[PDB]
C-alpha cells in the first residue's frame, strides 16, 4: 500500500476540517498506509503556555481517535516521542540551502520559525511516504522536501522516496459562516465565522442564524455560488452532513424562508457533532487508553523511522553507533 | 559531584598545533580537576561537505587522536555527537528560543559562507544552536575553546539564560575556559590568519599527525620581519610572524613570553625557529607514536565510543526529560 504522511498541529478543528478532508481519510485506512504524527516540535516554533501545549497535544490526540482514525490500522503518534525527526532534521539541514528557506513564502523572528520546513522534509522523508495531502499554503513546503530528497539520492543513490501531494480533494466545500466567500478555516480569528467540533447545541443555533443569506424576495433557497453564496453555504453545509443532494433539497425547501433552512442546517450539524463529542470525551478523560496509543503508535513509527536514518547515516558516512 | 567539563572538536580536515593549543591540551589537564565529558562532533563536520568514506576515516583519527593527547577513557567520557539522538533533539528546541538576528551577525557564519558560496546551507547557519545544545545537554559549568569559539559560547550563554528565565533552573550557565598562551595560533605564512585545519595552503599550517620532518621545514620558512637588527619581541600589530613563533613556544613549553623575551636577548631569529622546531617536533613525535598504537586497535576505539555514549546519553536524557517537561510536551511513556 503506498504510504501516507499527514502533519496534525496540537492547537482546534471546524466542521469544514472534519466532513472536508478528515472523513474522507478516515474511510480510506485500509487504502493507505496512513500515518498521522502530532507536531508539537513545529508547535513551539510560536512561544506559548506549556500546560496548555501539553493540553492541546492529547486534545487533538482524542479528537483524531473521536473522528474514527483507528490505531490498530493507521499509526497516530506524537512528534517528540520519535527522535529520529530532529536528527533528520539536522542532517537535511546540511543539504538544504540557506537561500531556499529565505524564500519561502525580520531579525527577532526566532531560528525554529526560520528552519521548520527541513524539520518537515524530515517528518515526511523519515517515512518512505508517497503522498502527503498538504493544504495550498504548504504546497511550497512540501516541494521544498521533493527537491530535498531528489538532491540526496542524486549523490548517494535512492535513500528517500520523492514524495507527491494528495491531488483529489475532499468533497465537503465548506465556508465561512460571515463570508461566504472566504473558506472556514481553523486559524481564522472571527469565532463566528466557524462552527468547531466540540460546539454545543446551543451555540451551533446561534452562529448559524446570524449566517448570512441575500435579499432575494421571495426568499428563495436554491443553490447559487456567484449571486446566493450564504444559502448555497448553508445547502454544502446540510448537504455534506445528510448525504441529500443539492436538488433534493432545493425541492425539499420549495416554497420555504431562510429560517427552515437554518434550522434543519443546525439540527442536522449537531446531530453529527453530538455523536463525535460522545466519542471525544470516552476518549479524552481515558488517560490509560490515550497513554497505550501514543505508546504503540511511537514504537510503530520509530522501528520505520530507525531504518531510514540508518541509511541516511551510513550514506552521508557517520561512525555507526555502538549499542 | 565535581563541576562538568565540555568540549567538542570536528572530524574534518586535520587538526592542528592551533587546534591543540587553543583546546586539546586543557581538555588533557582538567580531567582530574573536572568531569570532563569531549565529543567528536561529526554533525557539525557535515555543515561542511564531506566525503562519506573521509568523515568516517577522520572520526576515527579524531577518537585515536584524542587518546594520544592523553585523554583517558577511564577519567573522561569521550563519544561521538550522532551516537547520541539527544543532541539534536535539543538543538531543534533551542532553535525557537533563538533568534535569526543572533545567528546572521555569527563571524564563523559569515567566514565559511564566502569560503562556500556552492554550500551555503541551513547547517552552517543553524550551528551555534546546535552548538549550545552540546553544552547544555550535560549541565556543563566550563567549556574549553579557542579564542575563535568565544561568540558561539556567548549565544549558548544568552539561549541558557534565557530559557532559564522562562522555565527555571533547567541549565547551567556555561563559562568560557579560553588559555592566556595558544588560544589563536596564527598560519605561517600570513600571520594575521588564524591556523585552519582545512588550509589549502598547507605550508601555513602544522598538523598533528604530519611528519615532524615537513614540520621543521615549515617553522625554519615562517614568516617574519624587516627589524633590523632582528629581535625577539612580541609585538603582534609588527611583528605578527615572530610573536606567533613565540606564542607557539610559550604553550608547548610552558615558559612565558616575557621569559622567552629574556632568553633570547641579543639572539635573532634562528635560535627562535630552532627552539621552537625543536620543541614542536619533539612533541608531534611521541604524539604521533601513542597515536598508531591507538588508531590500528578497532577493538579499543570500539569499546570506547561503546562507553562513552552510553554515559553521555544517561546525563543528556535526563536533561532532556526537564527540557520537555518545562515547554509542555507530554512526556513519552
Ligand atoms: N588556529 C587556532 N588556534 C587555537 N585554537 C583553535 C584554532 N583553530 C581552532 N581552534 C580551536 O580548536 C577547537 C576545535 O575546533 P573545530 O573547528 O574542530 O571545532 C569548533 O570550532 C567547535 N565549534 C566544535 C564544537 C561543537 N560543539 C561544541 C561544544 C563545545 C565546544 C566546542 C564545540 C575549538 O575550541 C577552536 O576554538
Ligand atoms: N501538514 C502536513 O501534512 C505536515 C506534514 C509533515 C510535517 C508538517 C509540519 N507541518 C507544519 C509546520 C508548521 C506549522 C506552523 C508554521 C507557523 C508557526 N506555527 C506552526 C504548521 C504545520 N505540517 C506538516
Amino acid at each position: 500500500k503506498p504510504i501516507v504522511f499527514s502533519g496534525a498541529q496540537p492547537s482546534e478543528l471546524t466542521i469544514g476540517n472534519y466532513m472536508g478532508a478528515l472523513r474522507q481519510w478516515v474511510n480510506m485506512q485500509d487504502d493507505y498506509h496512513c500515518i498521522y504524527c502530532i507536531v508539537d516540535q513545529h508547535a513551539i516554533t510560536v512561544r506559548q503556555d506549556a500546560q496548555k501545549l501539553r493540553k492541546a497535544t492529547l486534545d487533538t490526540l482524542a479528537l483524531y481517535l473521536a473522528c474514527g482514525i483507528d490505531p490498530e490500522k493507521s499509526t497516530i503518534f506524537v512528534q517528540s516521542h520519535v527522535p529520529e525527526h530532529a536528527q533528520l532534521g539536522w542532517a537535511l539541514n546540511c543539504y538544504t540551502y540557506f537561500g531556499e528557506l529565505s524564500r519561502m513564502t525580520a531579525e527577532n523572528i526566532n531560528a525554529g520559525l526560520f528552519d521548520y520546513p527541513v524539520l518537515m522534509a524530515a517528518d515526511i522523508l523519515l517515512y518512505q511516504t508517497n503522498l502527503v495531502p498538504v493544504g495550498e499554503d504548504q504546497k511550497q513546503h512540501l516541494e521544498l522536501s521533493r527537491d530535498i530528497a531528489q538532491r540526496f539520492n542524486a549523490l548517494y543513490g535512492e535513500i528517500f522516496k520523492v514524495p507527491e501531494p494528495f491531488i483529489p480533494k475532499s468533497g465537503a466545500r465548506v465556508m465561512s459562516l460571515l463570508e461566504p466567500t472566504k473558506k472556514m478555516s481553523k486559524s481564522d480569528d472571527n469565532r463566528n465565522n466557524v462552527i468547531g467540533l466540540l460546539e454545543d447545541p446551543k451555540s451551533v443555533v446561534k452562529k448559524i442564524k446570524r449566517a448570512v443569506t441575500d435579499s432575494d424576495e421571495p426568499p428563495v433557497v436554491r443553490y447559487d455560488v456567484q449571486n446566493k453564496a450564504g444559502v448555497s453555504n448553508l445547502l454544502d453545509i446540510l448537504s455534506a452532513v445528510t448525504g441529500q443532494s443539492i436538488p433534493e433539497l432545493e425541492k425539499q425547501f420549495e416554497g420555504k424562508m431562510y429560517g427552515h433552512l437554518k434550522g434543519e442546517v443546525a439540527d442536522a450539524v449537531s446531530g453529527m457533532l453530538t455523536e463525535l463529542q460522545e466519542r471525544y470525551h470516552r476518549f479524552r478523560n481515558d488517560e490509560a487508553f490515550l497513554q497505550q496509543v501514543m505508546k504503540d503508535g511511537a514504537e510503530k513509527a520509530s522501528a520505520h523511522a530507525s531504518r531510514t536514518l540508518k541509511a541516511v547515516y551510513e550514506a552521508i558516512g557517520f561512525v555507526a553507533k555502538r549499542h
